[PDB]
């Protein structure tokens, strides 16, 4: 589980989406797996605005944090999870790590702040979720 919480805004993967958070949608993208919506209190995290190819992830199903290289954000053939059947994902960036589906929704960063989400995981890969490209969960 997790989420990133930049300004007004809750950054989750669709797929652990609460009610409320539909309730209070502000975007969604299936393709992606990310679900954003509004927020009371304000957060702690930056999103990074940056094209780094290295940064950490949180990995809850080894409560350790691993430092990562990782592809450009890209659409992906993922085969089918517990929480999805085998498909193209698109904005999905891929490190050689651990990544089981309780993982979704630790943080990857790097030197500029939050790069993304895992989303991913199986076969020794660790995919995550770009927010990058999101320029809008900056301001407003
Ligand atoms: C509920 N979201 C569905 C969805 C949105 C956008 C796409 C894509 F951009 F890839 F065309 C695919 C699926
Ligand atoms: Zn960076």
């Amino acid at each position: 589980s997790g989420a990133i919480y930049v300004g007004n805004y809750r950054v989750v993967n669709r797929h652990l989406a609460t009610h409320n958070d539909w309730a209070n949608l502000v975007w969604e993208d299936s393709s992606r797996d990310l679900l954003v919506s509004s927020t009371t209190a304000q957060g702690c995290d930056t999103i990074a605005r940056c094209d780094c190819q290295t940064g950490v992830y949180y990995c809850s199903s080894r409560r350790k944090h691993y430092p990562v290289s990782f592809s450009k954000p890209s659409l992906i053939f993922v085969e089918a999870s517990e929480y999805y059947p085998a498909r193209y994902q698109s904005h999905l960036m891929l490190a050689v790590g651990h990544s089981e589906p309780g993982d979704c929704g630790g943080i990857l960063r790097c030197q500029h702040g939050v790069v993304g989400i895992v989303s991913t995981g199986g076969n020794g890969l660790v995919g995550f979720a770009d927010v990058r490209d999101l320029l809008w969960l900056d301001e407003e």
